[PDB]
């Protein structure tokens, strides 16, 4: 079971899956080897009624599409169609919030409001609304309707790329024609170029995709500004990981997908029916999270995180797991068909992500107090079913220390450096106590044992000094292997890094240092980071593709991370990818991304499957930069 | 060659690139034999990295995608995407003529202009716009405005759905949620609904495919209309098709891919340069159409088309074909690579779909004339290169009377009835000289010998008396095959279609039928006889699934061709299609697809490869639909 997860809890978890014949993910992946070579390496186009069309990667024929689209047409249209469908959840999920916003201040939607009114002027600023003499309800109108307007065409580009991105970046990519036009227009656009017929050139085709990650970006950094807005911008905060934070005698809901708009009320309303829970048997609701929505809530509230990704269906095998309450994005189908064995209430809430087999109880902002407590009830009536049933919960748990934020981390810095709060950073950086920055990012992915790549590298690079940020289910995987617990800071951290963790800490009040990893939010929550980086960028004066910062999706999955890690090098980092994307079979393509890409962005892909080479690339990246601002290294 | 294609022209052409050793489309189909049997049956997934996934269709494991993704999820999911990407294309070329519509009307674009007032006024009546007391430009600016909020969110649904179907249409469609939102919201939430971990339900999945459609229809609906505005509405016009209309002394010149803004420039400016032409040696620039763009300027100018889809490489071959001028959508890739061995020059002109190896000159509406004029000069400099070289033009073609928009066909039936036009066609559906109407659309496909599920079909339904109207490269088969030429409808009609063609066509003075199939123009233009048979179902007071109307996308390949075959379902109709879409490897969603969905629409796929079967299955549906109106049969 350690060739499947690095993860004990999940490990246990598989046993019980075994002994009980419940088939996992894990089985599901065994019974597809092998896997096809075409797919494997992009080498394979389903765009017309003519295919399925493949290209050998090597030896005779077929070596081209029946078209005459060649292996660098082929791959690169298949890639730039997963950035497009990654950006389209990503900006899907933030439209879903601003519709949210606007009907909260219009008087339709009572359950939300504006918790952050510091983050909605400073974002109205950023954009070029007024706000002096202005009510904050019609500054959020008006941030609502301009975050809907960059969804299509209009007289200005994409806010939420070129108003987030210093000036000098948005001049290198609008040289480049980069700058999307509309969010939903590039995805579009996307769809339309890549169709049979249409573009076949590979570096163009490739540029498209560089300028629909832009979209997914700006998707991402809507998406945090809109919830920070209506929940709060996160704070440092304490809490727990891994499947023992699950309890026996509590209702045990599992909020799972991505948007806070649903697990935000979950959270709440779940305190108020604290007493019906009890008159049912219980101790009380015990909400924990699972993937990105869990993220969310546990920035924010501190809401146990159960599991992530891959080892999502594990949560139900203890039998314990009342209630799995879905939007969207990430959820493994399976899930419905595992209820059926484990006893759990699955239940979807979004009219456009449907489970067969699972409760749909359709959840309106306008109702979602009453909406929410519809759900609820399915979870008590759910824990009354299982009393005296035996269940299995690993009793294995780490101390998690999360919600930096952008915000937070230079409120943390600022306790050092009252009016310049990025210098105590950046003099660490220079002094060589922090070598650099690195941010996990993404899944985890069945290939790959779980968690395996994350821990290696961060071991790694921690050891070297570099302050380490995280989000999704990277910061899933990491805050599970205990790299968000303070008391391991001296096992995992270099003694550069480990004086300015406990410098931080210390003058923040709380006797003892930061945590070795720093958690930045979820997926869409990468756009801390930018903002972060960004701050950097400015502060020096540089433009991103010079600063000592790369990023990993070391584990990567969903069409979702394909979109992160291009955005990230479309802004100027060093990206690894640990899984292999579709590209291999185009030697062509794999240069541009690798390699060429760097004289038009400044960033790159390092694909590295292997973790411990990985790690010392991305050393010899950060290592690089360092160099090119004449910094020792 | 008779097995690749049943026209003559391209059998003659064919033989040559054999002997040339110019490999063809063909060769590359059977260089892709035996094709992948996932693929075909749709039972592959490749929307996420830990993929690629497969399943058997029958046997053993695997059985279900790594996720849990289920064969009805998987099929639905990628048809899904392919008729988003559908959608993407016509939407994305009618977003392209409402842009050159506002430039035209702001003074930006003097190369274009409104050039039909009546349409203009009728569009803007039909949109809710005022036009009494107001400027032509002032409408038209209106209309572009409104053409370009259909592609997002606003307080309306998309208007080039819901102004264009019947008010009983639009309200069957609307309590099944069908009613698109915005264009291009659609085509996004598709592809974020098909992401992992998102939409699992069959049902759900093709209910949203079923949306999106609609959304291509109002892209193919506001392309037909911007056009007429821009380039005019089309009236019945004579012209030639088949490679026998190239010119061995003139520079010829092929218009191909989709779009008027394009090609209607190239055809005025080519008048133009003629005695530039002359001075080259040449008698003048033949401009000849390839595809859709050839249909645009056929059906306006009567421009003769050279070739359609499949065989589309063929008029290279000839080697006098000097110039083809592309903006996106079903061309080969391979023609610029072909090009290097016929002498053609291959020019691409928009930024979104280059080919490598082809010559970029960017056409721009706002100097439009100019970059016609540079693209020219290529074309008459490539004509003098061949000087003195031998071409094979086959000596080929058909006599072809075309130019049947829906406002033509009224128009012509006016001469029998002013003031109930529709009238003398409901007669003679009622007295059973018509017995109803098929239009073919769409592609051909390599898999089919070309156009004989066309013409196989189309003979058995007009010895029938259906009234056959086609658009596209179904349209392009029946051209080259003959079944617009007035001097076969003896031989190819039923006599009660032959005494109705023959009374219209008197009646409209040119002293004999009208032709035995009527060509409604490109495949945005399949809006037009949405048109015509709504129009028809308001006469009768019935919805569209009440009339005796069906459509056969007879050898489809795009994308596009299955959005299309999709809204023809949605609308009511019910829709042959000539080829396997990617749908058999689960029986639920080729259940709903085939049968369940006229419980929601009325409409129905019926797929039938063997064309015999196909005519007859086609015969019955259209006379179920008699007998449902208790007309006989
Ligand atoms: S677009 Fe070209 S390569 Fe792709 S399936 Fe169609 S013929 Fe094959
Ligand atoms: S989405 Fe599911 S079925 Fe598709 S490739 Fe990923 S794991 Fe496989
Ligand atoms: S041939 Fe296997 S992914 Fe298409
Ligand atoms: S296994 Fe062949 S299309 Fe994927
Ligand atoms: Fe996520
Ligand atoms: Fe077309």
């Amino acid at each position: 079971q350690n060739l499947k997860s690095t993860d004990r809890a999940v490990q246990q978890m598989l046993d019980k899956a075994k002994r009980e014949g419940i088939q996992t993910v894990w089985d599901r992946y065994e019974a597809m080897k092998p896997q096809c070579g075409f797919g494997e390496t992009g080498l394979c186009c389903r765009h017309c009624l003519q295919g399925p069309c493949r290209i050998n990667p090597f030896g005779d024929e077929p070596k081209v599409g029946i078209c005459g689209a060649t292996a660098e047409v082929i791959v690169a249209r298949g890639l730039d169609r997963s950035i497009a469908a990654g950006a389209a959840g990503h900006s899907g999920h933030a439209k879903h919030l601003a519709h949210t916003l606007k009907k909260a201040v219009q008087g339709k939607a009572a359950s939300y409001m504006i918790k952050d009114r510091t983050k909605l002027h400073s974002i109205a600023k950023r954009l070029g609304i007024p706000t002096e003499g202005q009510k904050d309800e019609d500054i959020a109108l008006e941030v609502a309707k301009a975050a809907l307007a960059d969804f299509h065409e209009k007289d200005t580009p994409v806010l939420w790329v070129t108003t987030v991105l210093p000036p000098s970046r948005v001049k290198v990519l609008s040289a480049h024609g980069l700058i999307p036009a509309g969010i939903d227009h590039e995805i579009a656009e996307i769809m339309h170029r890549t169709s049979m017929g249409c573009d076949a050139d590979a570096q163009n085709l490739l540029l498209g995709g560089l300028r629909c990650s832009l979209a997914d970006l700006a998707g991402c950094y809507m998406g945090t500004d809109l919830a920070d807005i209506l929940f709060g911008t996160p704070a440092p905060v304490v809490t727990e990981s891994n499947l023992g934070v699950l309890k026996a005698d509590a209702v045990n809901v599992a909020v799972h997908g991505h948007n806070p708009v649903l697990s935000d009320i979950i959270v709440s309303v779940s305190k108020e029916m604290e007493n019906e829970a009890r008159a049912a048997g219980a101790t009380g609701i015990n909400v924990v999270g699972i993937c990105c929505t869990g993220n969310e809530v546990l920035m924010r509230h501190g809401i146990p995180a159960c599991t992530h990704s891959v080892s999502q269906e594990m949560a139900m095998i203890t039998g314990a797991l009342d209630a799995m309450i879905l939007d969207y994005q990430c959820i493994q189908p399976s899930v419905a068909t595992i209820a059926e064995c484990t006893g759990t209430t699955v239940i979807t809430t979004m009219e456009m992500s449907k489970i067969t087999g699972a409760t749909h109880v359709n959840f309106a902002e306008e109702a979602a107090v009453e909406n929410a407590k519809q759900i609820l009830r399915l979870a008590i009536d759910t824990f009354k079913r299982r009393k005296g049933k035996p269940v299995e919960i690993p009793n294995i748990k780490t101390k998690v220390v999360a919600g930096f934020s952008t915000e937070a981390i230079i409120n943390a810095l600022s306790k050092l450096n009252a009016n310049d709060p990025l210098k105590p950073l950046i003099d660490n950086v220079v002094n060589g106590n922090i070598r650099g920055v690195c941010l996990f990012a993404g899944c985890n992915n069945v290939k790959v044992p779980q968690d395996q790549n994350f821990t290696t590298i961060a071991r790694k690079l921690l050891k070297q000094n570099v302050l380490v940020v995280a989000t999704g289910c990277g910061a899933g995987a990491l805050m599970r292997h205990g790299f968000m617990d303070p008391a391991n800071v001296d096992e995992l951290c270099g003694d550069g890094l480990k004086a300015v963790l406990t410098a931080i800490g210390e003058a923040n009040g709380l006797g003892g240092p930061l945590p070795p990893v720093l958690h930045m939010g979820s997926c869409v929550d990468n756009s801390r980071a930018v903002a972060l980086v960004a701050a950097l960028a400015n502060r020096l004066g540089v433009d991103l593709d010079r600063l000592p910062v790369v990023a990993s999706a070391a584990e990567a999955m969903h069409e979702k991370a394909v979109a992160i890690g291009t955005w990230a090098v479309t802004i100027g980092l060093p990206t690894h990818i640990g899984v292999l994307p579709p590209i291999t079979g185009s030697l062509p393509v794999t240069q541009i991304l690798t390699s060429s890409v760097k004289d038009i962005t400044g960033g790159y892909f390092i694909v590295e499957l292997d973790p411990e080479t990985a790690a010392d690339k991305l050393l010899a990246a950060i290592n690089e930069r360092r160099a090119g601002l004449g910094l020792p290294w």
